DNA sequence: GCTAATATATG
DNA sequence: GCATATATTAGC
């Protein structure tokens, strides 16, 4: 798992215009308040949980998708949600 | 380790 | 005003 995973996140928060909760259920099937601390801690990935290891490479997983795929599948979350 | 709940923040 | 969102933590 890359130490950049958390830049990356963040990044993609931003460029997405999505919110935490919207993020976390569909790159890792979390919760907004797990990944809001995942993100302030930016723990040293080798430093972490087999738990969060498995987030963190879920979520690069996720991040590694085609950016037309997660799109859609923000888009999808979005009016499975609302 | 994580969730749901709660206290603040944003536009 | 307000909903929506995040930071925080009590509790499972």
């Amino acid at each position: 798992v890359s130490s950049e995973i958390y830049q990356w996140v963040r990044d993609e928060l931003k460029r997405a215009g999505i919110s935490q909760a919207v993020f976390a259920r569909v790159a890792f099937n979390r919760t907004q308040g797990l990944l809001s601390e995942i993100l302030r801690k930016e723990e040293d990935p080798k430093t972490a949980s087999q738990s969060l290891l498995v987030n963190l490479r879920a979520m690069q997983n996720f991040l590694q998708l085609p950016e037309a795929e997660r799109d859609r599948i923000y888009q999808d979350e979005r009016e499975r949600s609302l």
